[PDB]
């Protein structure tokens, strides 16, 4: 059911218009109609997440678009492209991910991300 939790609980929700939901390895559980992302580009991510030395400074690719580190913790990297952008949350066993446009902000967009991830976490995943 990775596939609800993008449907529904992410870009269902309309905050995020892509979505998908990363292994700590890179490969995609689930994942949204126009989005995907590759094995190098989210092993890449995950990652970042260690260290994110390497995309603070050149940024990071999702998707064949490149966005530029805005915040980078251990838990959570967030990116910008003019007024659109990415919000990545690493849980114990996955990464979920939402990318938003010029039409939402960035605060909504993270938003809905960060409270699903505190929810599989509590879940263990």
């Amino acid at each position: 059911s990775w596939q609800t939790y993008v449907d529904t609980n992410l870009v269902g929700t309309g905050a995020v218009t892509q979505a998908a939901i990363i292994g700590h390895d890179g490969n995609t559980w689930a994942t949204s109609a126009g989005f995907a992302v590759s094995p190098a580009n989210g092993a890449a991510l995950a990652n970042a997440f260690k260290d994110a030395t390497a995309i603070r400074s050149n940024g990071f690719e999702l998707a064949g678009t490149r966005y530029v580190t805005i915040r980078a913790d251990d838990r959570s990297v967030y990116g910008k492209k003019g007024s659109a952008g990415v919000i990545t949350v690493k849980t114990s066993k996955a990464i979920l991910i939402g990318v938003y446009n010029e039409k939402i902000q960035p605060g909504t967009a993270a938003n809905v991300v960060e409270k699903l991830a505190d929810y599989l976490i509590g879940q263990g995943f």
